């Protein structure tokens, strides 16, 4: 279009392989992830499958810089999605976004950004997608 | 409509004050800018003031991580912005980007993502706007 966003607002992870310190994450730190997607009306969307790994110190925060990787399937088409994020947000329910690229479908050509927060809820997130030509 | 692209085909930096050195870019150095935004007819849309901080060099690239905070004022709503870029990008001609929130106006509670290039033109750029609800 000139604009789309997509909104998630429920995305569950439905495997999640990882090599995470809880509490204490570290440089070198790895994961393996796939999701659903589900709309407003609690109709699944899509899918994601995805990895990140955590990549570095930020010194000014003692952010720990993590760099993510996904492709988000929905129905019509599918959008690639990749870049930085603080791991320290992810694992305090902080919005995060990387830019996103529309790779098929609907979405060839479309590029804007991929955002997402874990919520309170057990292996849950809400997202959005946020595209232009 | 839930979602915004503003396309900023021409936005030129009219006042610029830096310590920024031009062959060697370094980590403390700042700048102040004012630019006028332009659209796809050559007519001034709005303008924006703002100012950057290079912060830390990111290991993974040795990309020149710097931060930057503007307000946009156009002609119907004034957007604010500010995040993270890579300095290296930026004298290279590669789109960067970071949040934006709208603050007025038309923009009130949206909120997204401003982007922008240098041409390699003499003090041009172009931008992208691009908002959700």
């Amino acid at each position: 279009p000139q604009a789309l966003l997509i909104k998630v607002p429920t995305e569950i992870v439905v495997k999640v392989v990882d090599d995470v310190d809880v509490a204490a994450p570290a440089v070198g730190q790895v994961g393996k992830f796939d999701d659903e997607l589900y709309d407003e009306a609690g109709a699944q969307i899509g899918t994601s499958s995805g990895n990140f790994r955590i990549e570095y110190v930020r010194p000014t925060d003692g952010g720990l810089l993590t760099y993510f990787q996904e492709d988000i399937t929905l129905s019509d088409g599918v959008i690639h999605a990749e870049g930085w994020a603080d791991f320290n947000d992810v694992r305090t329910s902080k919005w995060v976004f990387y830019p996103a690229t529309g790779v098929s479908g609907r979405y060839l050509g479309l590029t804007g950004f991929r955002q997402w927060r874990m919520t309170g809820v057990r292996k849950s997130a809400e997202a959005r997608i946020l595209l232009g030509e």
